[PDB]
């Protein structure tokens, strides 16, 4: 699966899921041009690859995207948080 909850508002989204994917999923409304992946799109909106560890996120929204696990430079896996 392209994604998994963990808890009460919280999954982890694998990078390879399309935005327009996710937002079919969690009836989300992202949007970025040029770029149609959620790993695509959270790399971008950082501005700054993550070293392999470092867990940054961007918040959009309710929602907040956090890069879960790099491989190499490479986002394998989003955590996401929703809010009200
Ligand atoms: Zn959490
Ligand atoms: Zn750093
Ligand atoms: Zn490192
Ligand atoms: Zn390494």
């Amino acid at each position: 699966n392209l994604y998994t909850q963990v808890a009460d508002n919280e999954y982890l989204v694998q990078g390879r899921m399309l935005i327009d994917e996710f937002n079919e999923v969690f009836e989300t409304d992202l949007h970025m041009s040029d770029v149609d992946t959620m790993a695509g799109y959270l790399i971008t909106a950082l501005g700054t690859i993550p070293d392999e560890g470092e867990k940054p996120s961007f918040e959009v929204g309710n929602i907040k995207l956090t890069a879960e696990e790099m491989e190499g430079t490479r986002l394998l896996v989003l955590r996401v948080h929703f809010y009200d």
